[PDB]
DNA sequence: ACATGTTG
DNA sequence: GACATGT
């Protein structure tokens, strides 16, 4: 096989627009206790910019419990849970209360195990095309929250042979909202790729 | 308009279980300083059988004290003492029948209609019942009661508290549902 | 007790 | 709807 290494410190710290973008193309691993690999290719990802980000967690300069993981080293896992039952990966980046949200891959290896996982929790395209259903389907939950990407033996990032061209980059309102950070367009993704969860013709 | 009277003593004193399930489609009646009546339909109820505490005496008054309690410092919890010792039942939510705009003002995100009375501490925050109501008497009271129309009210659910809660069944007023 | 925040 | 979290 290609000698591969992983994406470390130094491709996390960088600031959350840019780092957003980054991720694009990366692929994310998971190794589960079993020894089976999952891997997916990012093509969606959000910026949340900190204190001045009215959507931010961190808004404000905020820290509570929870939020930790955004205001500590770049590259540190933000995992929440929201409306209850639902999980989102965030990644620390660069930037004072600033991370980046994971919100689609494209499976690349393991889909039946993804399948699997989020079943219990059917169509390809149903297996990542979220913030929450990437989660289910990595097998990622709050017990990987406030882990180092860059470190981890279960978690990493590879650096990817397939990475979007600037022009192929759409960039668009996030998704789930506010004021003037509603309409801002802190939302990436791969133009055209099926696996994203949320297209945006007017910014396309 | 119809002949409405109030319900009084009779229909108070009964057990916390026949009282609390009797609550269900009676409408709580509030009348503000500045004459605005609020009216809300009761939709669910909690039931307190009792085993004598300086906040909860109004539950070992008369049936049909009220016993108006502060929680988390901030809110309130409506209470209706019945018969047997220390026995109460808890209103825990009405349907909105008038006066939503000033239940709304009360309460004031956009808030709809299914959020002005859900919860017990809603209601008494829509309806302006504070401590100041506590230890008042429903059957007599000039600020707020219990109406009785011409028409007896209109399918009760018996669960677990937030057996002893009850609700009408698919009530899109119920603050919790089973 | 309340207010609020992706999936299907 | 969740139910985890933040006066």
């Amino acid at each position: 096989g290609p000698h591969m290494t992983r994406l470390g410190l130094e491709f996390f710290d960088q600031p959350a627009v840019p780092l957003a973008r980054a991720f694009l193309g990366q692929v994310l691993v998971r190794r589960l206790p079993n020894g089976t690999e999952l891997r997916g290719r990012i093509v969606e990802t959000e910026a949340y910019l900190g204190p001045e980000d009215e959507a931010a967690h961190s808004r404000g300069g905020r820290q509570t419990p929870r939020n930790r993981g955004m205001f500590m080293k770049p590259g540190t896992l933000y995992v929440y849970i929201i409306y209850g039952m639902y999980f989102c990966m965030n990644i620390s980046s660069q930037g004072d209360g600033a991370c980046v949200l994971l919100r689609a891959l494209e499976p690349l290896e393991g889909l039946e195990t993804m399948r699997q996982l989020r079943s219990t929790l059917l169509k390809d395209r149903e297996l990542c095309s979220g913030p929450s259903k990437l989660c289910q389907a990595l097998a990622i939950n709050k017990s990987f929250d406030q882990r180092d990407l860059a470190q981890d033996e279960a978690v990493w990032l590879e650096r990817g042979p397939l990475e979007p061209s600037e022009p192929a980059v759409v960039a668009a309102a996030r998704v789930g909202v506010a004021g003037e950070w509603a309409r801002k367009p802190l939302r990436f993704y791969v133009r055209g790729s099926p696996w994203v969860s949320v297209v945006d013709r007017v910014a396309e």
